[PDB]
């Protein structure tokens, strides 16, 4: 169902500075001329990915008010401009980490907004498979976990029958590759994995298998082949036992015992939130270096 037509993108619309990235293309600040309003649009280039499972999954799951909302799109036979909501928040982690009051009770707030929005894409049959932080932004400084939008969905994935059929993870039956029902598995429990990186880092202020951006790859893999990021001491002893105990769980090596979205929200500190922490953490703050950090420890993974 796509694509070509006699409107273009330019013709609508008036390109503006580049706002980051990236790998198969290209995002960049524009406006839409008409109503001279702000929107965000990624520039792919067909030639080298393909939109198609993106932009497909941003149609039906846009919707979702904490999903990044697909507000337009074209193809000019060259690249695909998909216009999204541009996010005038900035970054969650970036933005929170500079925040010195900042409470569990708080941070418990942001994390069930996010899981609970992953929860949905999970049943749905659907991973995004690059959850790292950078890609979870606040489309305004309101600062309420309703400001949350999770975005740049270019590396997800739908669930598909070997038929290439849509598919729930409820339905079993209809016919997928062995393998499919396996990397499905973990592509999911690999989303709760990287919101165990968010938490940790969210609740110290440095992240557990990085210390900084010069970090070696190896060290970095080597520090994840255990597991066993230490949860005691630190910036980890004023925290809570209960979110002690589900950093671990969501961080947890096994993509098996490891938690699923469904579960961390059934997670005292996410429901019982009440009972939690309503003071400042104690965190090393070196927003740049926590940032540095992660992108260290995600090109190790994928590089
Ligand atoms: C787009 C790229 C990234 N990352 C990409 N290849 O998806 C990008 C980068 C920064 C910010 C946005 C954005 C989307 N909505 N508002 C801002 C998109
Ligand atoms: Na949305």
């Amino acid at each position: 169902q796509l694509h070509r037509n006699s409107i273009q993108f330019t013709d609508g619309y008036e390109v503006k500075e580049d706002i980051g990235v990236g790998s198969y293309s290209v995002c960049k600040r524009c406006i839409h001329k008409a109503t001279n309003m702000e929107f965000a649009v990624k520039i792919i280039d067909k030639s080298k990915r393909d939109p198609t499972e993106e932009i497909e999954i941003l149609l039906r799951y846009g919707q979702h008010p904490n999903i990044i909302t697909l507000k337009d799109v074209y193809d000019d036979g060259k690249y695909v401009y998909v216009v999204m909501e541009l996010m005038k928040g900035g970054e969650l982690l970036d933005k929170i980490l500079r925040q010195k009051f900042f409470s569990e009770r708080e941070a418990s707030a942001v994390l069930f907004t996010i899981t609970k929005t992953v929860e949905y894409l999970h049943a749905q049959g659907v991973v995004h498979r690059d959850l790292k932080p950078s890609n979870i932004l606040y489309v305004d400084e309101s600062g309420n976990p309703e400001s949350i939008r999770i975005c740049d969905f270019g590396f997800a994935k739908q669930l598909r029958a070997e038929n290439g059929l849509l598919m729930t993870p409820c339905y079993t039956a209809n016919f997928v590759a062995p393998e499919v029902l396996e990397r499905q598995g973990y592509d999911a429990a690999c989303d709760i994995w990287s919101l165990g990186v968010l938490l940790y880092t969210m609740l110290t202020g440095y992240t557990p298998f990085a210390n900084g951006p010069d970090d070696t790859p190896e060290e970095i893999l080597a520090r994840i082949g255990s597991g066993k990021f230490s949860l005691s001491g630190g910036y980890w002893n004023s925290v809570s036992d209960t979110a002690k105990d589900l950093v671990s769980k969501m961080l947890h090596v096994d993509p098996h015992q490891r938690l699923t979205a469904a579960l961390v929200l059934r997670h005292p500190w996410i429901v019982h939130w009440d009972q939690l922490p309503q003071y400042q953490l104690n965190r090393q703050d070196a927003p740049h270096l926590v940032k540095g950090a992660m992108a260290a420890t995600y090109s190790a993974l994928n590089r």
